[PDB]
Formats: structure tokens, C-alpha cells, sequence
């Protein structure tokens, strides 16, 4: 990735090991949580299109996840091409990094104005991801349910941990999603937050069901 | 986060993975122990507000308590507004790094007197934290006692953590607090310190007890 | 490798024991899978081609892979010295570092315009381990076929492993590849397919198949 | 901490992770020994008030301790304040590092001459650390006698290790010290060392009695 | 070991412990495997005399090992003493690093023109390596013979591996070699070499065997 | 320790955190094999006495080894004051560390010419560690005797390694040591030996037994 060097200039530094051993780890380990995806933004902080095809290609398991990605990458790629017709400027399989150099994509990226490629393929594999992650989330969030004896706390986590896995998002706090929640609850935790009235956060929820 | 290179100037830095892997194992590990904020406090040395939300939103499990945490960045954010009607003035949700990019950040962490907004997000995180370590205290302070045998050591330590835990703060000292201590205290021990008298200090008390 | 101070000059630099040990974890765990050919291409960023042989010898077993390989890298030396006839300009074997001092290999790697020995070897070696990684393919496309309750997903994931494993590529796919992965799918699965009509994506395959 | 960079002027540099899980590690399994005061001496080297309150207030368990050290760092600050009457000048809190602020301390800390707050405070947090460590010993020096078949070598390691506990320090042999060990030696090797005479060092104790 | 500094000029640093814990794990663990030497040469890049003085007294076992190099490196070293007649100028004694000061190691790397000691001692500890190697190979080439059962690629494994350990550096290939490689094999490879005629590669002796 | 900076002058460093480790963890699990000090010699490159002082208390057990170097440490520092009858001059007290401040160390050690304190305080230190390693000989050279079908390869390791204890230093082969070699080897391997002649290598011996 692109770093700033002593001289107060942009230059290029190869890729780490432990970046890399970061990044196969988490997709081995967490396989595609959502939580994966704030990974991947912040363990490539200033990456060229070649850091970002090098860590997409390290990844052993989930080929057809990683299938889903370069179809998306393609289809952005045409759309990227489709309203942008025409140093060269960059085409979507040269933003993609398989039909260019990686001179000439630090030299997109150093120059002024700066033409991030990088976070170009950045957006686009994020909007993969976002989609393999939506796709891969395990269960649907109209079956999530307070057990008998569960407390609220296990029930909310779980509750809101699906709500972020099916949307693609943890920001997910909806009036219907507060009228969903207080509906799987069970009767005893029910009658509590009914009698709580509208407008409580769910910081009082909990206090009150504490 | 913003860091300082040897010619003696403020630049941006990529976040560390290492960092980052601590504070994943930090909140995987400690639940919500009260330590656990000074160990965001110590992390975050010099983060920008998108720094802080790339550790927050990395964290796996215990969604309820991210949910808690962000309305109260929203209640925070809301009260900025309010303190402060209307390079652009920072509103509250961009310090909350939500309609913030990372160059206006870092240009607002740069100027001549510095707008610290990693630091006012720092503290609004903080207090979540504080609120969220407070709920999540397994008993209360009230309810523990020694037991028939055990040492006073193990009794004062853990009276101690309770208390810590309980106001989410360590510096939790205060006279009805000794008062209590010497209250449940086994009742030879009890009848030892009310022997020593009042204004024996904690290590006097684990002296005479021993 | 080589790479870039402060003073703005490439210097040389002695390979750090991280990468080598990081190569030799690669070896050793991942035997020869498709994705250590990244693995190779990102460890060994900017390295002379004295550094790619302590890379090529560290390994300990695999010893057949490491003769086929010699023997590739041989026969390309050979093109190499066949096609260019005779500072003094490289030879195939002052390439493959065999015949070539450190300092003759800096010389090459440094001037300008530069003569990336390091670059030219490393595309030999990644020719061999091409040749290596579809010999050690442990099964051929035609034998995968998903099973009586076997889920749509791990049949594609099965699939497109072993097809980057024969093809050593991941654009691997094609119209008749996607005739194939059709063809081999469940009866139940294939019937959907067929009904989803052509031009379809892996997407909607994967989703309707659920 | 405040190093020194590669320009050659004293700048405030983050903590790092590595620091911290280290004293963590340290605290969490040597309990209170003798050895971490040395291990707190050296990983918080130059560091300011604010570096030394993280460092304490990370430690999870040993509450009681934690309470002790506080007790001791505020009488030593009202000593402090009692013989200092009254840039600005510090107060008994502003070197605990509860009362000033990171640009203070570092301002004191560079000042010219220095005002060493972080040295004052090491001092302080070095006599609780003492008085905890002395308060922990398991066991008195009276009580350490040889057993029947107990090889020299592991009774003069545990009395030199007990006898370390006690005095919060390495260099405490002494004569009387010296009397005592021959006192509790078993009969065999006391017959040995009455007649070995005084003036025999422990090296040549420790051979005579093998 | 000697790098280049930010300066541009050569100055000597310290023996990372890294590097020494790598050398000492590769030591214990590998044995004398033929890909120790590798590792010697890469780890120790720039080693001054001292340093490589240091690599070597710190490993613990194979003291029989130890005694042998040291035999070796005296021997080299007189025979250097008897091949230059006579800043003092190196001796065979100065080199081996028993009668030469870390000053005058340094002066000597660094004089113009360079005296490379280290690599003369490098040179004599890798012959003498090279003898061990040799001298620990478990079994001879001649006893290398195909199982009833086992694939032609693991015979090929197990025939070159033990070939490079006997003369301690990969080169092995020959027409012998060949010839051997062909004979120890099974009947039913044994009749698809000889159909294959002569003169063919390695790797379509292994395709035609599968 | 005191290391070269960019700029090129010598300026004080904290000890790091690896360091210690790795001090600890060697002196932990090694016990005080002869090994030991050429670690104690690396790890320690370029340190004030203050970090030696930190290195050798943070050792956790075997205190009747700590104090026999700490008596050690004070009779060569009598010894120095003896042969040096008295910026100020060290005194034995000064230079052991116990009696001089940081600032007067690196005043030393940075002094032109300079008074290397921390190279005299490691001398004193490398004497004690052989003197407690060759007291912690488990074993006699004598008594090291080959069993009836012990490999000739063990039973030279075990001879070494035992005469490397013994005299506390590598450099032990002697005419009387390989006299005792071949006295004390199986009669099997002793007939070989002895009509092997006077004056063999190692080397020849091993091969011949072999």
C-alpha cells in the first residue's frame, strides 16, 4: 500500500506479512460476519488495486463467495466504463488491476489531482462483500424469538447481531424494528415494555427488564 | 490515527492491525470489565473519529451494548448541536464521524487552535462505556459478604471490584463504603476492626485481619 | 529485496526472518493449493534473485516440485540465453542466480533503465509452480457432482476450488463451465436452474438453489 | 512516554500495545513477587504521569492493592504539598496525574530545568508497589528450615527468595542474616559449616555441603 | 550484524533477538537437515565475526557437531595463514573472531576496500556445515526403493531428498542419477519409464506414472 | 542501552520489552546451562549498567545463584578499587550501578575517549555466570561412560556437552580430553579408535564408527 514517507511525499511499500496473515485469519476464522467487512477497510489503508487483488486471491475456501466478488467487480467495472467513455486514464479492468501496471497505478494514485483507483476497487469489492455477507447471513430475523428461560440480554444480542447480519448494516434501529423486538419477547418482558409507552430507549428497556 | 513524524509535523497514519487485534481480544476476553476503558482510552492515542468507529464497529458479538453505545453517541451529538447553533464548523454528527471524511478530520486535527474531535467522540464513547460497564454488573454491592473461612484478602478484593464495577470507576472511596466493608465482615474480623477504631486506614485493616 | 530510504535511492536490504518464516508456514501447511502463488508473489515483493533461491531452498520437503521446478527453470534460462545473443548484459543463469554475485544482481536491479532480473526470475518460477499446482490437482472437474442432501452452496464451493486447481487461475469459468456446473448440480437444484433460463448469474443460481 | 526521536528533540510518543499486555501478563501471573517492581521500573521508562495512571488503573484484579497504592500516593502528595508552599508550579495532584493535563505534564517534563513529575510519581508508586510486596509474603524467614533429604542448593533458594520477599529487596544478607541461614541448615551440613568457620562465603558453603 | 543507515554510510548494529531465536529454533528443530544452510546464510546476512560467533555458541545440543565446525574453521584458517605471507591485516585467528575486536571486525567490513571477514568465515563455517550435513544423512541413496504401494511422486520425494542430503546441495541431477532414479523403481512405473524412452524430463516421467 | 541514531550520534534507549522477555524466558527454562552467557552477551549489546541491573533482578528464581554473582560483582569491584586508588572517575560502586545515576552512566559511555562502565560491568558479570555454571555441573567428566549399544554419536555429545559444563567454555578439545575420549569409549568402538592412530580428527573417528 501507499504510504507517507519522511520527505512528506506518497511512496510505495510492499504489502506485510502481517497484513496479510491478518486478513486470511479473519476470513478463515469469522468467514463473512459482518463485522469481516470493517476489516478488510481498515487492513487496507492506502492499498493499490494490486494489495487488494493480492488479499481477494490469498483466500483458500469460499470460492464461490469469492466468484460472487469478480462478477461484481465486472459488472461495476462496465458501469464504471459505461459513464466514463472516452497518462491514460484508467478503464474499469484497469481500476479492476488486471490490465494494468503497477507503475502506472501508483502513478494514478501520486498524481494531482489524485485519481484513487484504489478506493475505487475498494467501493466496489465492499459492495461484493455487503452482498456475500447479506446472502450468507444464517437465519431470517422474523424467526428470532425469546426462549422460555432466556434472558433479555441473550435475546437482544442475538436479535440484534441477525438484524445486522441480514441488512448488511449495524445501524438497523427502525420504529418497526422496536415494535418487532418487543413482539418475539417473552409475555413477562412483553407486558413490561408495553407498560413502558412509546418513545423509552432501549437502554430503559433493559434497565427495566433487568 | 494522527501521529508525529521526526521532521516534527502532525500526519496521518494507517491504523495498526495490531492494534486492532488487541482490542478485539480485549473486548472478547474482559466481557465488560471496568477495566477495559482504560484500555480504549490507552488505544486510541491520537485516533480520528474514523479510527474510532473502525475499533467500534469491529467488534464481533455483544450487539446490545454497540446499539447502547450509539444512541448515546446520538443523544451526545444532539446535545452539541444544541450547545452550538449555526473550514466548516463541525456539527455533531460529523465529529460522530458519520457525515465526516477523513481529510476534513485530519484538517480540523491540524488547525490553529486544534478542533479535537477525536477527543470529544473519545469522551462521548467513554461515557457509553461507563453506562454499559455500570449495567453490566453481576451483583450488587449489598449482597456480598466473607464467608465462614475466607481470608479478609480475598474478601476486601472482592468487595473492591464490586465497587468498582458497580460506579464504573476505581476512585470509588467514601466513608459509608468503609462502613460497609467493616459491616459484612466476618465477626471476629469485625470485632477487630471495631477494636482498631475509626480512622485506621485499609492497610492497618489487612494487617490486624491477617 | 531492494527497496527505498529516505535519501531517495533503492538500497538493498537483507530478507527479513518473518518472510522467511512466513514462506516456509505457506510450504509446509498449504502443500502446493492454488492460492500459494500469491502467497509467493507478495512474500517475495522486489527480492534479487539471490533472495528467491534462499526462498526456493529453505524449503525442506516436496523435493520432486523443487526438481520440476529446476528443471522449468533450466529450460527457460535456456529460451532466455537462445533468444539474446551475446556492464555486462545478464545470461539465463546469471538470471537464475547461480552464476551471478549479489552485487552484480544489484547492479541489474538498480540501474536505469532498469534489467529486473528479480521480476524475469520470478516469472520463471511462477511458470513452474503453475506447472506444479495443476499436476497436484487431487481430482478431475468431470468427478464432482453434488450429492442426495448435499447443500447447493458447498457443491459450487467444491466445484470452483477444483476447477482454480486444474486451471490454475481464477478465471476459470466459461459458458461450457457453466453448462458443466449446471449439468453435475442435484436433479431438484438443476431443475431450477434450467427454469431460471440462460444468462443467468452464480447469484441468482445460489439464491434460487436455497 | 517522552523520547527522543531521530531529529534529536524529546516528543510525547503513544503507548504501545506491547507495553501494556506485557505488564498485564506480568501483574495477572506473578502475582505480586518481587521481581514485577523491577519489570514496572523498566517497561514504564520515561514515561509521563498520564502513561503511569493507565498502567495502574489496566490491572483487573488485585483491588485491594490498587487501593493500597492510592492510599500511599496520596499521603506522599500531601507531603509533597505540605514542603512546597505556594510555567505553573506542580501540586501534589498534578504529579499524581489527576489534576493536570497531557500538555502540562509534558510541558514540566521538557521544561528547562526539567521538573521530573514522572520520576516524582515512579517514586511514589514504587513505595506502595514495596509496601504491597513486603504485605504479600507467604511465609516468615523464621520458618524456613531444611528438610531431611532436601538438597542445599533448593533450601538456600527458598530462604534467599523468602528473605527477598520480606525487605522489598535483593541485597539483604547479613550477618545476623548469615547466622540464621547456618542456624537452620540440617544437622549434616550444620556440622559442615559450624566447622567450615566464619568468613566462608556462600559459594564455598554451597560446595562443602554437596 | 552491519546495515546501511539513513546516513548512507555503514554502521554496525546489534544481533536482533529475533534473528537469534529464529537460528537457535531452526537449530533444534530441523537437526542438520540439508536446509539449515539456507537459513544459515539468510539469517546471518552481514554478521560481523562476532556475530557469527554468537549464532554458534548459542546453540545448546549437537556439541559433536560444534567440535567438528570448530575443527574445520581451525583447519581453514591455516591454511589462509599459509597461503598470505607476512590497520593490521587480517590473520586466520582474526577471522575465525578469537583474536579480533568488534572495532577492528568493523574496520575491517568497512575499510575501502572491503575485507569481507565475515564472508571468509561464513565461507569456512558453511563448508564445515556441509561436512555435517553430509555426515548426518539416516540412510544411503542405494536403499532408496519404491513401496509395492506407494505413489511414484512420494519415491521421488524420498529418492531426492535423501540425494541432496548426501552431497549437501540440490544440484543432483545425471544421467546415473537418471539411471538410478529408473532402476529402484516398481515393475509396473519400471515398464512405463523404459516405454517412455530416454532422454525425457522429470516432469513427463511423473505425468506418464500416475 | 546506548545505540547510534540516523543523525550518527549515541543516544540512551529504554529497554525493550523483547529483550526482557526473551531474558526471562532463557534464564527460565534453560536453568544455567553453559549456554546461557553467550545469550546474556547478545542480549546485553550496549547497555548501561542500569539495564544490567534491570536484566539480573527481574530473574524470578534461583536466588543463591543471584547472590553468589552479587558477591562476585562486589569483590571484582574491591578488586578495581584496589588497583585504581582514588567529569568524576567511576568507583567500583559506580561502575556496578549501585551508586551512579543514569545520567552520569551515559556520560561515560559517550565520553571521548570513552569509559566503557557497561563493558567492565559485563566482564564482572560473564566471571560470576561461569562460576555458577560450572557449580551447576550435573555431572563429572569422568563419569561420562558410553553404554553397551549407545550410539557413538550420543555418547560424544553427552562427553562434550558435559566438558563444555565442566570448564565452562566451548574450547575444550586437549590431548588429555581425547585420551579420556577413547578411555572411556565401548571396547568395540575402542579397538576402531585405538588402531585408528595418534593425532585423528573427530571427524575420522565419527566416520570410522559410523
Amino acid at each position: 500500500p501507499i504510504v507517507q514517507n519522511l520527505q512528506g511525499q506518497m511512496v510505495h511499500q510492499c504489502i506485510s506479512p502481517r497484513t496479510l496473515n491478518a486478513w486470511v485469519k479473519v476470513v478463515e476464522e469469522k468467514a463473512f460476519s459482518p463485522e469481516v467487512i470493517p476489516m478488510f477497510s481498515a487492513l487496507s489503508c492506502g492499498a493499490t488495486p494490486q494489495d487488494l487483488n493480492t488479499m481477494l486471491n490469498t483466500v483458500g475456501g469460499h470460492q464461490a463467495a469469492m466468484q460472487m466478488l469478480k462478477e461484481t467487480i465486472n459488472e461495476e467495472a462496465a458501469e464504471w466504463d459505461r459513464l466514463h467513455p472516452v497518462m491514460r486514464e484508467p478503464r474499469g479492468s484497469d481500476i479492476a488491476g488486471t490490465t494494468s501496471t503497477l507503475q502506472e497505478q501508483i502513478g494514478w494514485m501520486t498524481h494531482n489531482p489524485p485519481i484513487p483507483v484504489g478506493e475505487i476497487y475498494k467501493r466496489w469489492i465492499i459492495l461484493g462483500l455487503n452482498k456475500i455477507v447479506r446472502m450468507y447471513s444464517p437465519t431470517s430475523i422474523l424467526d428470532i424469538r425469546q426462549g422460555p428461560k432466556e434472558p433479555f440480554r441473550d435475546y437482544v444480542d442475538r436479535f440484534y447481531k441477525t438484524l445486522r447480519a441480514e441488512q448488511a448494516s449495524q445501524e438497523v434501529k427502525n420504529a418497526a424494528t422496536e415494535t418487532l423486538l418487543v413482539q418475539n419477547a417473552n409475555p413477562d418482558c412483553k407486558t413490561i415494555l408495553k407498560a413502558l409507552g412509546p418513545g423509552a430507549t432501549l437502554e430503559e428497556m433493559m434497565t427495566a427488564c433487568q
